């Protein structure tokens, strides 16, 4: 089992699914082996009924699509479809968020409040949107009215792409045509020039894609903006993770999916009916997290993460998991299915997310205590069906402590200096105590023992004296495995970034050190760490692709995954992805990607799928940046 | 050669080409079967990259998804896809006219202009847009922002769907949540929904694909509407089509591709420069269609149509094409290869469809007549070098009669019945010498000999007295083998039919009959179909789907004509499609969209491959709709 999970409580819930004949998703995997090696390098297209049309990646014919397309505009055009989902996946996560803060401002949805004023103001600000003399839900009205001008064309380009990166980089990304004009403009005009007959120049292709990406990027910045606005920027927090959260005399309820409005009201109206649920005869409402919208209340609430990603079917093997409410992405279908075997009880709550077989609860923000307690009540019934009923909830948990939000890591500096609080970081990057910072990023992948790559790179990184930073799933797969727990420091850190993490956590009041790897929280939360390194580069007077910076997507699976690589690349930073993306079947593209957008946006992605040879080159990456700021590395 | 087209044009230059070594679309498909009958059935699933996965058909594993995507999921989300594409296409087509318009009108692309203030103040009006007492540019301005805004969600729908069907359809799509609220909304949403991890639940995912199609058929009727008032509503006009309309002493310029913007600028200035050609040797230049730019062109000002689709490279094999202009959509990238052996100047000219190897001229608006002009002086340039290289153009062409917009078919019957122009035609449906209609609409694809099921299914509905109406490749599939020529109307056209067209044909001062076949235009001109249909229900007061009215994407290849066969099921409409769509391996999917669809809209896919038995099988549906009108069949 430990060649499908290095994580132990999944290992053992895999011994009880296969004990019990539930098929899991490594099971789903093994079935299909062999994959299709057309597909895995890219080379298939079906955008027409003339298709399928497959290249071989060497040898004789097939050569050439039916159409005329080449390998490498077939290749381009795949992965351009793939950029697009993802940013329509972060578009559809923001654009919900932004029609709750609408409602709510309108007097429309009385469970939602702007709860950060300060958050509030400072959007408005960068957005050029007047506050001095104005209500806070006038305010609002127009930060959630500019959210949704974002995605058509207008006068102005998309304002959480120009108004969040500096101006050196706006200024690159224009001269080359990369600003997006609207989010749902980009992904149309994607899915347009992909079609047949369209677009067939692999530059060209790419280029729309980078544009597209930076779409995405916009997507994940509008949706952090909002949910902050709406639910509370995150300060530090203390929590567990893992199924030892579980608990076998409580109601246990999994949040999952992605999007707050939906699971934050939840954790708020679980604390009413406590009482109801002791009723019932369970101790009280134990929610817990899987994948990002566990992310959101781990970040905001404390709320301790139960699993993510590749292994969520292994909460409910546990027997325990009472239910698991549902709004969208990354939920694999197989949860329906597994729950008439589980006891478990799936509620879908979007109308754009529905699963044969679960049961959908018609949310809607304008009654979300109502459809809450409606939802938490189906949850009691599903504890009382299983009175006496035994569990296996593996023992096992980590200490996480998160919440570092970059207004949270900012607070935090600003406690060794109050007016320059992040000069004593680049001071140290500077004198070498921080060879550099790296975001791990995105997905598990059955491809890749769970967690495998992520726990190999961040040691070698940490031993180097690397500050890490962790969202998504990357955060999920570092908190499970002790990476969050400030108790690890000596193990894990060099002495310098030792010596850092001590000093700021001991100047935070904490007598101990910050943990060796920042939670700055769910996957739209990237655009976080983008907060965060475009502050530097302006505190340095430096664009953001000569920094000490780097991003690795070390076990990627999501089409979102794959959105936010290419804008991690085309804002300027060195991308490691640890899977292989469908590119391989085309060395122009491959070229393009790996090197010579370097040339354009001066970042690159870096293609390695062993971890160990992954960190060396992403070591090699911060030094080169190092080196180009005359730093000894 | 006649198993790769009926057409003897294209018959000739498949061997030329044999000869010369050149590959052609043909050879590329040869070279591709046997095709992956996982693609073919759409059991392949490539949304994350834990992909790809496939399902075999039937057998042994594997039988699921790797993250539990069932067949009936995998097979919907794939098709959600390919409609949003065609969705998009129009939709970029549409809002590309949309910008068109809104720049004329601020004084800013001098070369456009309203040239139909009618059609511009029936689709104010129409739209609620006031008119009396404002000045066109005004009017017009408010259209363009109206088209604009359908792209986002705003306090309206769509209007290019609610104000173009009846309320009573209306009502039931409403019922059904299946108005779109944006068009790039709708397009976004179905990426989101399809990407791994959200919807999967198949009739859920299929009623968003027709809330998708919607979507595709207001970026059509939109088209439609912005190119009548920029380029003039066609009227009925006689040319001719097929290679013979090159001449071997004429710069030949071909337009191909789908947007007028460009194309109707050409046949201007073309006309400007007849001297300056004469100065390099040649006799004038020829402008040609190709595709559905040139059906644009062919409607509006009578351009001979040279060929269409799958044959498009065929017209470069003569020697004698000189130049080839692009804009986007259904051009085969092989031409930019071609071009190489044949001496073509192919020219792109949007900044979104590039060709490796092709020319590229960045064509504005704001500077047109100026671009034409460069554009048609690189024309000029390649005819003068090949002075005295031998060509070979067959000498094949037949006459078409066109220019069938709603509003002449109206016109031409208001000289039977003034004040009531379609009770003519519904007399006739009513006393059966009008069986009912057919709309032959979409591509060719070179897994059907070219033409073949188009003509084969014509013939059989002809002789029984059907009202053949044809747009896109449809259109240039029927007016290749004469069904334009009104010549042809004894051979082809029952007794009853043949009456029909005589009396109209004579009653508009013609001496003949109306042609066998009426070109209502381009493939966003299926949009002038759903015109009249709409019509003819509000008339008669009933709903699309008591019609006796059908359609028969009968060689279907491109996105786009996936979508429109999708919003014709949608709005009501029997659908023949005689190509397999990427369905048939999933047995519940196929079974919603052949058959309980009906319970929805009231509309039904038709899948046969075999043309003799689809005419069978559309010949049964009209009749069955004559018959829930208590008529005679
Ligand atoms: S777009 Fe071209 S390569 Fe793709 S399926 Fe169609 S013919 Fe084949
Ligand atoms: S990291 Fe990937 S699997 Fe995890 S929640 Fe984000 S997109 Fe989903
Ligand atoms: S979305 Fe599911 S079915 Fe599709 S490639 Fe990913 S794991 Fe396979
Ligand atoms: S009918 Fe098809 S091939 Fe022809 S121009 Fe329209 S979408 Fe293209
Ligand atoms: S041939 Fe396998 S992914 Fe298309
Ligand atoms: S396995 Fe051939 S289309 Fe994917």
């Amino acid at each position: 089992q430990n060649l499908k999970s290095t994580d132990r409580a999944v290992q053992q819930m895999l011994d009880k699914a296969k004990r019990e004949g539930i098929q899991t998703v490594w099971d789903r995997y093994e079935a299909m082996k062999p994959q299709c090696g057309f597909g895995e390098t890219g080379l298939c297209c079906r955008h027409c009924l003339q298709g399928p049309c497959r290249i071989n990646p060497f040898g004789d014919e097939p050569k050439v699509g039916i159409c005329g397309a080449t390998a490498e505009v077939i290749v381009a055009r795949g992965l351009d479809r793939s950029i697009a989902a993802g940013a329509a996946g972060h578009s559809g996560h923001a654009k919900h968020l932004a029609h709750t803060l609408k409602k709510a401002v309108q007097g429309k949805a009385a469970s939602y409040m702007i709860k950060d004023r300060t958050k509030l103001h400072s959007i408005a600000k960068r957005l050029g949107i007047p506050t001095e003399g104005q209500k806070d839900e006038d305010i609002a009205l127009e930060v959630a009215k500019a959210a949704l001008a974002d995605f058509h064309e207008k006068d102005t380009p998309v304002l959480w792409v120009t108004t969040v990166l500096p101006p050196s980089r706006v200024k690159v990304l224009s001269a080359h045509g990369l600003i997006p004009a609207g989010i749902d403009h980009e992904i149309a005009e994607i899915m347009h020039r992909t079609s047949m007959g369209c677009d067939a120049d692999a530059q060209n292709l790419l280029l729309g894609g980078l544009r597209c990406s930076l779409a995405d990027l916009a997507g994940c910045y509008m949706g952090t903006d909002l949910a902050d606005i709406l639910f509370g920027t995150p300060a530090p927090v203390v929590t567990e993770s893992n199924l030892g959260v579980l608990k076998a005399d409580a109601v246990n309820v999994a949040v999952h999916g992605h999007n707050p409005v939906l699971s934050d009201i939840i954790v708020s109206v679980s604390k009413e009916m406590e009482n109801e649920a002791r009723a019932a005869g369970a101790t009280g409402i134990n929610v817990v997290g899987i994948c990002d919208t566990g992310n959101e209340v781990l970040m905001r609430h404390g709320i301790p993460a139960c699993t993510h990603s590749v292994s969520q079917e292994m909460a409910m093997i546990t027997g325990a998991l009472d239910a698991m409410i549902l709004d969208y992405q990354c939920i694999q279908p197989s949860v329906a299915t597994i729950a008439e075997c589980t006891g478990t009880t799936v509620i879908t709550t979007m109308e754009m997310s529905k699963i044969t077989g679960a049961t959908h609860v018609n949310f809607a923000e304008e009654a979300a205590v109502e459809n809450a307690k409606q939802i938490l009540r189906l949850a009691i019934d599903t504890f009382k069906r299983r009175k006496g009923k035994p569990v296996e909830i593996p023992n096992i948990k980590t200490k996480v402590v998160a919440g570092f939000s970059t207004e949270a890591i900012i607070n935090a500096l600003s406690k060794l200096n109050a007016n320059d609080p992040l000069k004593p970081l680049i001071d140290n990057v500077v004198n070498g105590n921080i060879r550099g910072v790296c975001l791990f990023a995105g997905c598990n992948n059955v491809k890749v023992p769970q967690d495998q790559n992520f726990t190999t790179i961040a040691r070698k990184l940490l031993k180097q004296n690397v500050l890490v930073v962790a969202t998504g799933c990357g955060a999920g797969a570092l908190m499970r495995h002790g990476f969050m727990d400030p108790a690890n420091v000596d193990e894990l850190c060099g002495d310098g970034l030792k010596a850092v993490l001590t000093a700021i956590g001991e100047a935070n009041g904490l007598g101990g050190p910050l943990p060796p790897v920042l939670h700055m929280g769910s996957c739209v939360d990237n655009s976080r760490a983008v907060a965060l390194v475009a502050a530097l580069a302006n505190r340095l007077g430096v664009d953001l692709d000569r920094l000490p910076v780097v991003a690795s997507a070390a076990e990627a699976m999501h089409e979102k995954a794959v959105a936010i690589g290419t804008w991690a690349v085309t804002i300027g930073l060195p991308t490691h992805i640890g899977v292989l993306p469908p590119i391989t079947g085309s060395l122009p593209v491959t070229q393009i990607l790996t090197s010579s957008v370097k040339d354009i946006t001066g970042g690159y992605f870096i293609v390695e799928l062993d971890p160990e040879t992954a960190a060396d080159k992403l070591l090699a990456a911060i030094n080169e940046r190092r080196a180009g700021l005359g730093l000894p590395w």
